[PDB]
C-alpha cells in the first residue's frame, strides 16, 4: 500500500535520525549525507529497520540508493514488488 509504505519509510527514517516526521517528510527530496546529517551506520539502520518492519530481505548492495527519503521508499517499494506484496497505483 503506497501511503502504508510512505508513512513507515518516514517513521523509521524520523527515528534513526532522531529528527520529526513531518519535518523529514517536508525534506523528502533532500539528500541524506549533504544535508541532513547522516551516516553510513545511520542508513545501514534504516535499511535494518526496513527490512523488519515490512517484513522483506533487502540486500546490502543495495544502500548505493538510501541517499534520500524519496530514493529509500522507491526501495522499499520496488523491493515489495519484488516480494509479490506491493499495491501500487
Ligand atoms: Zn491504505
Ligand atoms: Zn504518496
Ligand atoms: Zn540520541
Ligand atoms: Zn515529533
Ligand atoms: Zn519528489
Ligand atoms: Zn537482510
Amino acid at each position: 500500500d503506497d501511503e502504508e509504505i510512505e508513512k513507515g519509510v518516514t517513521s523509521i527514517v524520523a527515528e534513526v535520525t532522531e529528527l520529526d516526521e513531518k519535518e523529514i517528510w517536508e525534506k523528502r527530496d533532500a539528500n541524506f549525507f549533504q544535508d541532513l546529517e547522516i551516516d553510513s551506520l545511520l542508513a545501514l539502520e534504516i535499511l535494518a529497520l526496513i527490512e523488519k518492519k515490512f517484513k522483506v530481505q533487502i540486500p546490502e548492495e543495495k544502500l548505493v540508493d538510501i541517499t534520500s527519503l524519496s530514493a529509500t521508499i522507491g526501495l522499499t517499494k520496488s523491493v515489495l514488488a519484488e516480494s509479490g506484496k506491493l499495491e501500487h497505483h
